């Protein structure tokens, strides 16, 4: 079964914990890859009720099981605060132009 199910891309809570380390790393030495510059804050336009407190990053997580390195960055995403904790998994998939939900 998925811990995080996006769409129909199915992640592990290792897959997620992967994806952040990298995420995070990358946020700790200030350094971005992709056309979209990740890890970037993610503001929450959508109010989700995180139980972690912000500030929210947002990091690519890939269905390939891969750690993102630039290039398309698909519809998902973990998010993290500045503490590295895991806030949620999102989703472009399933929402409406550039909105998230969250992945179940
Ligand atoms: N939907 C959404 N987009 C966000 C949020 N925070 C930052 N963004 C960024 O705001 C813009 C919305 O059009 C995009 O550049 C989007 O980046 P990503 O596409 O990389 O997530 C957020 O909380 N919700
Ligand atoms: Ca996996």
């Amino acid at each position: 079964a998925c811990d995080y199910t996006c769409g129909s891309n199915c992640y592990s809570s290792s897959d997620a914990s992967t994806a952040q380390a990298a995420g995070y790393k990358l946020h700790e030495d200030g350094e971005t890859v992709g056309s979209n510059s990740y890890p970037h804050k993610y503001n929450n336009y959508e109010g989700f009720d995180f139980s972690v407190s912000s500030p929210y990053y947002e990091w690519p997580i890939l269905s390939s099981g891969d750690v993102y390195s630039g290039g398309s960055p698909g519809a998902d995403r973990v998010v993290f605060n500045e503490n590295n904790q895991l806030a949620g998994v999102i989703t472009h998939t399933g929402a409406s132009g550039n909105n998230f939900v969250e992945c179940t």
